[PDB]
């Protein structure tokens, strides 16, 4: 299958929270996992990113935690705001093209 797959878009509520499910091939296990945000594609800003390991890493109000069991990185996204609505992509780092997904976020009011 194709290296990272996610939902094709997800959606959530201002001051609340959503969660992302990066899946990927077993292959990419001790690759670091990332969220990015925005286009073009291959200039996304990223937003946060792991280490290899399972470890969970937050940066701002996003969190990344990778289970390299199931290979699943988990993306949080916390204290939402409409502005957080747009394109966001799943990525796996390596030289060259990483693999991506892109997800687009909505983002509903009150």
């Amino acid at each position: 299958e194709d290296p990272v797959t996610g939902p094709e878009e997800v959606s959530g509520q201002e001051q609340g929270s959503l969660t992302v499910q990066c899946r990927y091939t077993s292959g990419w296990k001790d690759y670091k996992k990332y969220w990015c945000q925005g286009v073009p594609q291959r200039s996304c800003k990223t937003l946060v990113e792991t280490d290899a390991s399972e470890q969970l890493v937050k940066k701002n109000r996003v969190s990344i935690r990778d289970n390299q069991r199931d290979f699943i990185f988990t993306v949080t996204m916390e204290d939402l705001r409409m502005s957080d609505a747009g394109i966001y992509w799943c990525g796996i780092t390596k030289g060259g093209l990483d693999p991506m997904f892109k997800v687009t976020v909505n983002i509903g009011p009150v």
